[PDB]
């Protein structure tokens, strides 16, 4: 309706109905020499009047109303837009900055021919994590960190020179440790099946909690370690079942002076969790049946490391799956209603009970 005429003409403007009648516009609208930040607040979309137009004019948001700013008598949305972009009204030396930080025993510092970009790395402490501007920008490109971190968005705000832009980053990995030393334990302790490559910016771990029961264990705010962290427990709908209460307990008996490994063998009353060793002996005795390989995509890893984890109830049912292999049942099947309200459903071959905890290895 009116994204159509924002996607043709304004793609960098985004229409949000209100269910109050309302409409607001938020984005960018340009002109081929100037473009602004905007915010316009539309009390009767389609009629313009009452309308209340934030522009950012520079650090802050400036309000535009009749009375500010004047339209025409007979004008829609669209004349108020492609309009409106008319109507509204020491400096040191950066390469001298390098070569100051250049040398230091607490991280290397790598320039780029022509000197167009430069990398820290190797920083005491955290010698995985590196950090990559353009020069003389100063634009954040590559860096370790969880992805979903503003650091971009923080830089730009906050960080004035080179040797600023460091520091900010330093700070951030101090606040950091807590996040990155919980994952040292389990990295270590468990037997980690997801991410298959674990690297600096992963927020999840997938590991086995005992035969058939897997536990993921996620972080949605790094600097909000313990706060925003949370477990999942996969496997068969009942173990499922029987574990999502020892979980509960588990949590309001959180022992705040523990990291998480060492709290989650509290949890689960384990003095440690299943991880190969030597004194498994030779594998060959079992010799499981040689297929491990999903059984829909008839592959054992896929391109990003998802294992085929799948299994339905009935122990007798050799056959294993992907969950992505499977997303579409996984969603066909429960859409919407919450998973203690649909628990499983019918493993597509023997029928069984399939529990729907699986579902949880799919989104990310
Ligand atoms: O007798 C089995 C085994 O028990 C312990 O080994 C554990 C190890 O501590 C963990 O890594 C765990 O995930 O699996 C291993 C095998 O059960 C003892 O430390 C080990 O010496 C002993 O053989
Ligand atoms: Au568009
Ligand atoms: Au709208
Ligand atoms: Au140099
Ligand atoms: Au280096
Ligand atoms: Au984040
Ligand atoms: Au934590
Ligand atoms: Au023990
Ligand atoms: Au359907
Ligand atoms: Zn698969
Ligand atoms: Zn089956």
């Amino acid at each position: 309706d009116v994204e159509r005429l924002l996607c043709q003409k304004y793609p960098g403007l985004a229409a949000e109905l209100q269910p109050s009648g309302a409409c607001i516009i938020r984005g960018v609208l340009g002109s081929e020499d100037t473009w602004r930040r905007l915010k316009l607040y539309l009390p009767h979309h389609p009629a313009l009047h009452g309308f209340q137009l934030y522009v950012q004019e520079s650090l802050e948001y400036k309000l535009y109303t009749s009375a500010n700013l004047k339209l025409q008598d007979d004008w829609l949305l669209e004349d108020f837009l492609d309009h409106l972009p008319k109507i509204l009204p020491r400096e040191g030396n950066i390469y001298y900055d390098i070569l100051a930080l250049y040398k230091s025993n607490e991280y290397c510092l790598q320039v780029d021919e022509a000197c167009s970009m430069i990398r820290f790395s190797e920083f005491t402490d955290f010698e995985q994590h590196y950090l990559e501007l353009k020069i003389p920008s100063l634009l954040l490109l590559d860096h370790s960190l969880p992805d979903c971190v503003s650091l971009g968005e923080m830089l730009t705000k906050s960080a004035g020179n080179l040797e600023e832009a460091l520091n900010l980053f330093r700070k951030l990995l101090e606040d950091l440790r807590p996040f990155y030393d919980n994952f040292m334990d389990i990295d270590e302790l468990c037997h980690v099946l997801q991410p298959s490559p674990i690297s600096s910016k992963h927020k999840t771990r997938l590991f086995p909690l005992k035969d058939r029961v897997y536990l993921k264990l996620t972080i949605a705010d790094p600097f909000a370690c313990i706060a925003s962290m949370s477990l999942k427990i996969i496997g068969p709908t009942e173990e499922v079942a029987r574990l999502r209460h020892v979980l509960s307990d588990g949590l309001s008996n959180w022992d705040s002076e523990m990291n998480i490994h060492k709290n989650l063998l509290r949890m689960f009353d384990l003095c440690y969790f299943p991880m190969p060793d030597w004194s498994d002996g030779p594998k060959l005795d079992e010799e499981d049946n040689e297929e491990l390989r999903c059984n829909i995509c008839f592959a054992y890893r896929l391109d990003g490391g998802e294992v085929p984890l799948v299994s339905c109830d009935n122990a007798k049912c050799v056959l294993k799956c992907h969950a992505v292999c499977l997303e579409e049942w996984f969603k066909t099947l429960m859409d919407g209603k919450t998973f203690l309200e649909v628990s499983f459903g019918q493993c597509p071959f023997c029928k069984a009970k399939l529990s729907t905890s699986f579902a949880a290895l799919l989104n990310d």
